[PDB]
């Protein structure tokens, strides 16, 4: 499928080198970071999307997160499917777990204050994160069957907004370097 959406956000804080390669094709190089997410996939998420990618290079040298990521609205829902990471596994209030695409995965959620969030200002809102129990190989073509994950999370109460802002396969990372390549389709 072709991704139509292209994700580059960054704090401001030290190098982000994204770069919206061909097609599904896009590659990070970063050092000295704070926050930043780049990714590829649509404008609008669906949970009935299945989401492949390959990445070709995943080598995080600190914290960082090989993640399906994107948002919803009404209400304000920031959500991951976390494959892969770096030095930090992230968690959160566990929810449960959930088997998708030949691996386990804990359920978590968490909620950011003062926090800045899509629409760029500072507020309260939910996060859902699927967390892989340990890191998936990389280098192979791999799926995420997104509604694996929309409807456990259904099944634990954590529903998911009525407006579908992006949804971008992504490389997130805090306060690290290394590099990423990833193609999305």
């Amino acid at each position: 499928a072709s991704t139509d959406y292209w994700h580059n956000w960054t704090d401001g804080r030290g190098i982000v080198n994204a770069v919206n390669g061909p097609g599904g094709n896009y590659s990070v190089n970063w050092s000295n970071t704070g926050n930043f997410v780049v990714g590829k996939g649509w404008t609008t998420g669906s949970p009935f999307r299945t989401i492949n990618y390959n990445a070709g290079v995943w080598a995080p040298n600190g914290n960082g997160y090989l993640t399906l990521y994107g948002w919803t609205r009404s209400p304000l829902i920031e959500y991951y499917v976390v494959d892969s990471w770096g030095t930090y596994r992230p968690t959160g209030t566990y929810k449960g777990t959930v088997k998708s695409d030949g691996g386990t995965y804990d359920i978590y959620t968490t909620t950011r204050y003062n926090a800045p969030s899509i629409d760029g200002d500072r507020t309260t809102f939910t996060q859902y994160w699927s967390v892989r129990q340990s890191k998936r190989p990389t280098g192979s073509n791999a799926t995420i069957t997104f509604s694996n994950h929309v409807n456990a999370w259904k099944s634990h109460g954590m529903n998911l907004g009525s407006n579908w802002a992006y949804q971008v396969m992504a490389t997130e990372g805090y306060q690290s370097s290394g590099c990423s390549n990833v193609t999305v389709w």
